[PDB]
Order: structure tokens, then sequence, then C-alpha cells
């Protein structure tokens, strides 16, 4: 099983926020901690990404893209998994040093947007996700957002893409019915993009009146979200959906 051995050995560790737990919580201080928590995940995105099993096959410009689409709903997907793993998703885990109670969901001004992460989270115990489909699940959604115009070289991403659809079939067909777990874990995938994208037009808007309520971005932030985020927002750019929405 080279495959799963690849996407255990790559997965990034833990990352924290830098948060200060010691100061109340306010508005401009979660959100700027969860944007530093952005920005250091990032890095460990694109290295994991890099990393992947044919990632490279990808033309070079491709590669970039479809990290700078595809970010929000790998982070998403990801604490999802730790809020699961760690708080049996009763509170979202979004770093050690910055775990989401109801309060904090209340005063980040997000307080829908958590509950339908929070809810993602409880997924992965009702469907009773395993760490090798949570992984091959994590890849798949690398590769499940582009430019409705296509990629640069767009035969080697449906390829990819195609090789990973594979991998997830495979990992259910080696399980103790299949067809069921399938139609499960593509529907479970399809209810990131719209997590994703209420994100999307939430730090968007954030970003533009950022000045305004005290928040800070950093830069590789501030320019994804400033570039590639409104291309997803104007609809140049869309998500690969396994079923009808
Ligand atoms: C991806 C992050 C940070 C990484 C993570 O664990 C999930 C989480 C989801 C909400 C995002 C946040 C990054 C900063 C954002 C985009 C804020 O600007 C508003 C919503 C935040
Ligand atoms: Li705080």
């Amino acid at each position: 099983p080279i495959f799963l051995n690849v996407l255990e050995a790559i997965e990034p560790g833990v990352v924290c926020a830098g948060h200060d737990n010691n100061q109340p919580d306010s508005f401009a201080a979660l959100l700027s901690s969860l944007n530093e928590l952005g920005e250091r995940q990032l890095v460990h995105v694109v290295k994991w990404a890099k990393a992947l099993p044919g990632f490279r096959n990808l033309h070079v410009d491709d590669q970039m893209a479809v990290i700078q689409y595809s970010w929000m709903g790998l982070m998403v997907f990801a604490m999802g998994w730790r809020s699961f793993t760690n708080a049996n998703s009763r509170m979202l885990y979004f770093a050690p040093d910055l775990v989401f109670n109801e309060y904090r969901m209340h005063k980040s001004r997000m307080y829908s947007q958590c509950v339908r992460m929070r809810h993602l989270s409880q997924e992965f115990g009702w469907l009773q996700i395993t760490p090798q489909e949570f992984l091959c699940m994590k890849a798949l959604l690398l590769f499940s957002i582009i430019p409705v115009d296509g990629l640069k070289n767009q035969k080697f991403f449906d390829e990819l893409r195609m090789n990973y659809i594979k991998e997830l079939d495979r990992i259910i067909a080696c399980k103790r019915s299949c067809s069921r777990r399938f139609y499960q874990l593509t529907k479970l995938l399809d209810s990131v993009q719209p997590i994703a994208r209420e994100l999307h037009q939430f730090t968007f808007d954030l970003l533009i009146k950022s000045h305004m309520v005290s928040v800070d971005f950093p830069e590789m932030m501030a320019e994804i979200i400033s570039v590639q985020v409104p291309k997803i927002l104007s609809g140049k750019v869309k998500p690969i959906y396994f079923h009808t929405q």
C-alpha cells in the first residue's frame, strides 16, 4: 500500500495559532489569531501538497493555483478532523492554543459558520470515518476546485484527480456496502464546499473592513484573499461537486 504509506508520512503535525489566552476574548483578537493560524497552516499545506503522489505532474502554475483555491476547504476539513479526535466535536479545535467554545463562536461573529463546521466535525463521528479515509478524502479536496475556463494543463489535473478518486475507492474496498460508503464519503466531501464558500465570503468582507475593526491580516493571507478568493466569489473559479447541487 505505497499510497497510504505516503499520505501517512506527509501528514502535517501540530500548528499553534500564537493566541494569548490570558487576554479577554474579543472579535479583533480572535480573528487576528485565526488569520495568523491561517498563515502558519498555509506554509504546512504547501509543503504537504508538494509532497503528494503525482502532484509534480501538474504544470507549476497549476500547482500554485490548486493550493490557492483549495486551502480553505483543506484547512476546514482537517480542523473538523482535529475537533473530532480531540474534543469529540464539542468544540472547534483550531489549534491547541485556539479552541472555540460557544462563547468564542459568538464573539468571533462567525457563529453560523462555526455551526456548519461543528456539524462537519460531527459527521466524522456519525459516519465512523477512519484515519485512512480522512487522509484520502483530504488529498482529494486539494483537487476539488478549479477555474471554469480550465487550468494551464487540464489533462494532467484530470488524470491526477482520477487517480485520487480511485485511491478513495480502494480504501473503501479494502474495508471489512462499498457503494453506500462511497456515496456517503462523496456526499461528505461535497458538504465542505458550501462551508468553504461562506468562509470565503466572510474573510473577504473582513479584509475589506479590516482597518476599521482592528483585525490583522498577514501578508500571504491578505494577498490570496484579495487576488484568488474574489475569483471564487465572482464565479470564475468553482468547486467540483460529485453530486448535483
Ligand atoms: C482556515 C482557518 C484557520 C485554519 C483552521 O484550522 C480553520 C480556519 C477556518 C476559519 C478561517 C481560518 C483562517 C482565517 C479566516 C479565513 C478568517 O479571516 C475568517 C475565517 C478564518
Ligand atoms: Li482570548
